[PDB]
Order: structure tokens, then sequence, then C-alpha cells
């Protein structure tokens, strides 16, 4: 209107794990003029990983240049890493984007689209060993920044980063009213949100539940990052 | 099927304050054989404050017997608090329920369905005021638990939440497995979630900012609670 909305975009995409996503859409929903995007090939319906059904709002060719993207993560960031239609947007979008943005392994996603190179990046833990192969800097910690890329690896990562990117893009003051006004004041009951911090028994259940998937994820991997070799 | 399904239900209703209710819904379909739905007067397209679309899975004659409900919050609350319809479906569920949930303004509602006469419950602490009348012991706790009664405050209170029912309807190493595997470790980046840990400036704006909201929900919260009284 008469101020300037900030364009803010999710990559909303089928078996997303739709928390990825949710959390920071309601937390920069908040903003002074903002206007948010879930970005897919077509608005209408997408189904997240859970069954949870969502609206994607714009299709790419009518997404408006972004200030903020964010790509989430999920079950369904396997066949977007090969997606030649969703990697060219997100390049596009990445080139001229104030703050490039994703969760969980959604940083595989930037990695797959060639955004990886040279940078310090995180990405859901379980699958962490396929941020190199991705020409990233592998590093662990909750939420990863190298100039304007944010990679978070973990499921609320994104509810964090959000308020970072509201008090750079407002203020901190603004950032402040924001968490109290949602009254964002998170403490888990459990402390296993780390495989350094979880019980040795679930940390190995975990890794052998998600072996099948890891696998899968390494052999895509290694397909995209041979792409990007080709050059 | 050859297991027990949990069967957990969220109101879904207009102008929900979407992350009140997509948080919780991650992690409680994250657990074994359990069936999430997402429950209003009809199923489909129902907007969340923020424009986000949310769809209902089922209609409350549909609904089957839940084993946990959950009523998130928003401004819709206020519609929400005098519905005639939506109020006796959450006493029908309450009265049954293992267990009975809400977060952020979610637990007005299950104070003017009559549910927190006596009991110790929280709410967003903007509207905290609005708990005695509806019969509540108010107190200012993250997550206030009576019995079967979990009422959380702030918008991601039923993430936490979520990972206390997954450990007590399985067992705590399937709750801190659910934590591992959504690798949920949160850590923002200020500390203004509680008008007793914000800096005073920014509680006062958000107490002026909730002023128009809180009179008029004060003024809907008096009118419920004379219905109960006439008993």
């Amino acid at each position: 209107g008469s101020h300037m909305a900030v364009q803010i975009g999710f990559l909303l995409f089928p078996e997303v794990q739709q928390l990825d996503l949710t959390g920071p859409h309601d937390v920069l929903a908040s903003l002074p003029d903002v206007q948010v995007h879930l970005i897919w090939k077509e608005p209408g319906p997408v189904v997240a990983s859970s069954g949870l059904v969502l609206q994607a709002t714009t299709s790419f060719a009518d997404c408006p240049p972004l200030d903020v993207i964010c790509i989430p993560g999920g079950t369904g960031v396997g066949a977007l890493m090969e997606d030649p239609q969703a990697l060219a947007f997100i390049r596009q979008q990445a080139a001229r984007a104030r703050y490039v943005t994703s969760v969980c392994s959604g940083s595989l996603v930037l990695g797959a689209a060639g955004l990886l190179q040279g940078k310090r990046a995180t990405t859901h833990w379980a699958y962490h060993e396929l941020l190199a192969p991705l020409g990233a800097i592998p590093v662990h910690e909750r939420v990863v920044r190298d100039g304007n890329l944010l990679t978070g690896g973990g499921i609320t990562a994104g509810i964090d980063f959000a308020l970072t990117l509201a008090a750079e893009l407002f203020d901190a003051a603004t950032a402040q009213r924001v968490q109290l006004q949602l009254e964002y004041a998170p403490a888990p009951p459990f402390n296993a949100g780390s495989p350094d911090t979880a019980p040795a028994s679930v940390v190995q259940q975990a890794r052998q539940r998600a072996a099948d998937s890891l696998h899968k994820r390494r052999e895509i991997t290694l397909r995209a990052a041979a792409r990007l070799a080709a050059g």
C-alpha cells in the first residue's frame, strides 16, 4: 500500500513437513505490511507428509520477486532435488532475494540448486553427510548463517530465524513485539532434540529408522551434485 | 488396524491462529497408529487469521469419539465462545476424552463450554483476566495441568505438551524418539516471550494493541459466564 510490502515466499510441495513452513509463516505473517506466498507449480491443494492439506497461493510464474524465500523440508524434498522447474525457480528467486533460507532437509534443495557452493550450511541431523557433496561447508548449529543465507536444522528452526529476520527487516523492538504478542516461549519437557543430548538407545533407533531414506537421499544427492559439476 | 488407533482431534475454525494447531498436529501425527482430525461444522476449507487456508477433515457429527481433543486460539475464538453448536460438541467430546487441551485463547472456549469450573488453567497472557469469570483458577505457567486438562498459554505450547501426551499415551522413549526425529530443538534469538521477560516498552505496546480486543472478549466472556450461571 502506502508502505513497502515485504514479499515473503515459502515453497509448498507434496509431502512437505508442514510445521517447517507453518511455524515461520505465522511469525512472518505478523509483520507490518508483509505479503506471504505459498508457492508451487500451480495454486491449489498440496498434501503435507502428515496428510494435512495446505493451499498454494501462487504458481512459480506468477510469484513476485521475493525478499525472503524459504524452502521447508520433509519426505517430499527428494523429488524436489531433481525437479528441474522447481530448481530453476529457486535459482531465479535466490539471485536477488534479500534472504535465502531453509528448514530441515530444505537446505538439500538449495544445495541441489547450486546455492550452497562454498557456503556454511546445516540440514536435518540424519542427513548432514549430504551437505558436503552439494559443496556446502557442513556446520552443526541450530541455525547456520552465511551472509544472507540462513539454514536451520530442526523442525521449528524457522520460527527462531523468522524472529532474526523480523529484527533486521524492521527492528529488534518489532521482533520482540511479535514474540510477545504470539507469546512464543518454548520449553520442551524432554531434551532429545539433538543427537548429542538424546539417550543413545533413542539415537540408534532413529538412525535405524532413517537408514533407507538416507540411502535413497544419498543416491539423489550424488546425481544432483554430478549435474552441478557438469556445469 | 491391528493396533489401537488413538483418535486425536483439533477444532479448526475461521480465524484460528494456525500455528496453535499445526504445531501439535505435526508432533502427534508422528505417533504410532494415530488418526488425527481437523474438526469443523463441515469438512472443507477454513481460513486462519493469517489468510492461510486449512482443510477440515470432518464435521462435528461425523467425528469419532476422541482420545485427545485440542482447542487452538486466535481471533476466531470470540465467535466460538458463543457458538452453541461448537460448545455442545466440545462438551460432548470432553465428557469421555482421555485428554482435554487447548492453546492460547482456546482455553476461553473450554471455559465458555463450562469445562474450566474449579480447574487450574492458563490462557494467552493478554487475556488472563478472563479465566476467573469462567470459573478457572488462573495460573501463570507455560502449560498448566489439572488432572487430564492441559492448557498452554503461548503459541507453541501445544508442541511441548504434545510431547508430554506422547510419553503418556505410549512411553518416554517414544516421545524422545519423536523429538529427535523431528529435531525439535527451540532456541529463540530474543527473550520476549513473556510479559515478565520482554522490555517494558514492548509490554506496554502489546497491551495497547490488545486493548480493543480484550474489551470485546471481556464482554463475550461475561455473557458466556452468565449463561453457565443460569445453569
